[PDB]
């Protein structure tokens, strides 16, 4: 299990303003994997129109949802196995809308970048490792959707 | 037995056009039946006066988003709801821990049907009503396991 106290304490820095911190995660995501941008712009096209996609209700609602799923991983940090079936269903939904499984690895890198910006020196190697472990467990359960 | 998938998918698309409004409908009905559930969302909205101010609290609104995500998962796995059984039992355990009485989940069922009836109107046909009753029936059965 990822160290529960390290996870809970560090998550409090970002969890209460999910769009402020979530937009940081997604800005990093696009800087590391620019090719993801057309996938969101096309999703925006389906919802309404692609203009101002990164300010759109569907794009910001998606950030809120990513932050909510990360919060569930935090509240279930002691036994992440219980989320496995929920996450497998979410992973299968992503594959069905055309998201690459490899893009989830960039989300992990972006999650660590967002946390470090907020925590600075409090983001110790132990805390970074805990988050690496927690996110690893999340992406592993979501990857079941690729079965 | 198994909730008719197309009736579930079709009706859920309509309700997820406005999740915050429709989720608020579900909780408004639930609070009219069991007003004592509202304080469970007041941990950062500590007021006995005008407690409706707390329906605009982030914890209440994020919880609506959480409820919609769970239903979204039940809709995605509508062809095999047993696939969510261990997750739902753990989710049941979490609700028992915050102090939700097991009987309050029968009231959630009534509130869900009320919410679906309000937003769907004539589209909430006897067949669509039966599919949602079967879907909630399966969800609440797995959730009840969290009480042991
Ligand atoms: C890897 C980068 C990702 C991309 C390109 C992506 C894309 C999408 C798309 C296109 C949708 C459907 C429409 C929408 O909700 O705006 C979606 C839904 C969703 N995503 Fe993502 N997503 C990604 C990562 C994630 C991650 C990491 C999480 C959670 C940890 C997440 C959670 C969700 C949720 C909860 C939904 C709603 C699914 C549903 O409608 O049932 N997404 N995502
Ligand atoms: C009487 C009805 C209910 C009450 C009073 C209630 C109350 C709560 C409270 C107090 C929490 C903990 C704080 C929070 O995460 O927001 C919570 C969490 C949660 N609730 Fe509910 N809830 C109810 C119904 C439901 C239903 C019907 C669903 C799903 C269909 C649901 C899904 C969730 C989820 C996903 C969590 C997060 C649990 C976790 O962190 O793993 N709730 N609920």
């Amino acid at each position: 299990r990822p160290e529960p106290e390290l996870i809970r304490q560090s998550w409090r820095a970002v969890s209460r303003s999910p769009l402020e911190h979530g937009t940081v995660l997604f800005a990093r995501l696009f800087a590391l994997e620019p090719d993801l941008l057309p996938l969101f712009q096309y999703n925006c096209r389906q919802f309404s129109s692609p203009e101002d996609c990164l300010s759109s209700p569907e794009f910001l609602d998606h950030i809120r949802k990513v932050m909510l799923v990360i919060d569930a991983a935090v509240t279930n940090v002691e036994d992440l196995s219980s989320l496995e079936e929920y996450l497998a269903s979410l992973g299968r939904k992503h594959r069905a809308v055309g998201v690459k499984l490899s893009s989830f690895s960039t989300v992990g890198e972006s999650l660590l970048y967002m946390l470090e910006k907020c925590l600075g020196p409090a983001f110790t190697p132990a805390t970074r490792a805990a988050w690496s472990q927690l996110y690893g467990a999340v992406v592993q359960a979501m990857s079941r959707g690729w079965d």
